[PDB]
Parts: C-alpha cells; structure tokens; sequence
C-alpha cells in the first residue's frame, strides 16, 4: 500500500485535478471497480463510466476551483482525508462549498473507495 | 434526540471538541454508545465499549494538559455522520507539538457516538 507520505501526495494531486478540471485524469486515479459516495450518504456510483459521468457532471462548466484549506491527513494503512473548499456558480449566485474527502488507495496507488462529506449547511453565498 | 440532522452533527461534534479541550473524560464516554467503537488512529485495532473507550481517553487526556480546537467546520451529512478537522496541542520532549487530525463520526438513533475514526500519523505531527 502507499505510504502516509505518498497517500499525501496522490490527495494533493487530486485536488490539483479537480482544480484545473481534467476529467480524464481524474478518472485515471480511480481503480476499475472504485466506488464513489458523494455526498457520502447516497447511493454509491460505481464503474469507470460512471464516474466519469459524475465529474462531466460535476466539473463540465468550468467555473469550478478546488482548493485544500489545511494539511492531509494519512494513516499507515493506505488510507486518508482532506478538508478543502469547492468555489463555484449556482444559478448566478456564487458560492463555496466546504468538504472533507476520505480516500482509501490500493496496492497500485489508485482510489478504491472516495466518500464526500458534506451537505447544505456547509454551503455558503460569498 | 433521534438521529441526528445534519445541523445536529455539526453541535454535538463541536461539543465533542470542547470536552476534550477541557479534559472532561466523564462527558465524552457519556456521548459514546454504549458498544461504540473508537479507531485512533484509523489503522490499529478498534477498541470496543464504553469501558475501553474511557481507559483510551483517561490514557491520551489524563496526564499533560491537551488543548483541542477546530482549524475549520464540521462537515456533516444526512444520514448522521460529519467529519472535523481539528487541531491537537501537547507536549513532547519538552516542547509544545501539534497534531492535525480529522474526526470521522457516525452517530445512533438515540445521538450517540457509534463509531469514530481519527486519522493522523507521524506526518500530522509538527514542532518548534
Ligand atoms: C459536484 C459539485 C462540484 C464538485 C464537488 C462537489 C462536492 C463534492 C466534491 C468532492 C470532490 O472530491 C470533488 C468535487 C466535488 C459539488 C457539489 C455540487 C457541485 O456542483
Ligand atoms: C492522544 C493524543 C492527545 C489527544 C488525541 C490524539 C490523537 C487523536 C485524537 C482524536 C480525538 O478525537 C481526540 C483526541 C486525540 C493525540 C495522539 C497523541 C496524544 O497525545
Ligand atoms: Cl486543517
Ligand atoms: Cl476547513
Ligand atoms: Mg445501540
């Protein structure tokens, strides 16, 4: 499994990814049969299609920034979570999004599980 | 209260933090499930039950004084689990350190803690 160090790195590059909004290389960090909760909550989205639907979704636009808003935090068992900031457009009104992902990795350095906290009231209009 | 909504997480996770700033061991257990468990750090074994879990919190808070605060706000979900990030200051060689750690929590229909998960390692630890 990565180390603490290396789980570090790969949630970084993550959120590198969301920020400048390569699909494709987002979904090249997913493992073939990762599952993704987002909001953790809902039903899991699972396959590589399927989540590259999802950040389409997600991302398509532009006008979508990402951003850590504090330090990594990994285990020893290739395993770790992150808070950040998502900055966006609803309907005209911008807004921010407060989030903490947490990452399960396999043996390859790929995301085998991403689940997503957050709901409405981590929501703001800036 | 029942489960909690995602309002609700978010002040009984921020309680949480106050009670182990101020070192109330007591309190702490009380928010835990009866049979919760505590995975600290996420990685090692889980400790079972409010008896274990009170023996790990007077281990960690019973000795040299531990201040904890929040470094952001609790994300919280519906279906009654948040997760924080915080940050914890103590003492090691001497000299004040300082541990980032984000709580995950899943809380019980009655508002109690039943499981939670602490992630940090070395790399989370910070000096001078
Ligand atoms: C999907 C989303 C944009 C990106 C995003 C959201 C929420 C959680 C996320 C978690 C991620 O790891 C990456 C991206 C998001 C927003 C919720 C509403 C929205 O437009
Ligand atoms: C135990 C501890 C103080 C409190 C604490 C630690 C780590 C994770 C925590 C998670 C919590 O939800 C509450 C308290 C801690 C530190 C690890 C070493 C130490 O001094
Ligand atoms: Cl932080
Ligand atoms: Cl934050
Ligand atoms: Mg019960």
């Amino acid at each position: 499994l990565p180390t603490a160090q290396e789980v570090q790195g790969l949630m970084a590059r993550y959120i590198e990814l969301v920020d400048v909004g390569d699909i494709e290389a987002i979904v090249q960090m997913y493992a073939d049969d990762a599952t993704v909760e987002d909001p953790f909550g809902q039903p899991p989205i699972h396959g590589r299609e399927q989540i590259a639907a999802f950040y389409r979704q997600g991302l398509g636009g532009g006008k979508v920034r990402a951003c850590l808003t504090g330090p990594v935090r990994a285990s020893h068992n290739g395993c770790g979570a992150m808070p950040f900031r998502v900055e966006m457009v609803w309907n005209g009104q911008p807004c921010a999004l407060d989030v903490i992902d947490v990452m399960r990795f396999d043996e390859h350095g790929r995301i085998q599980t991403m689940q997503a906290y957050w709901s409405e009231v981590n929501l703001s209009v800036r």
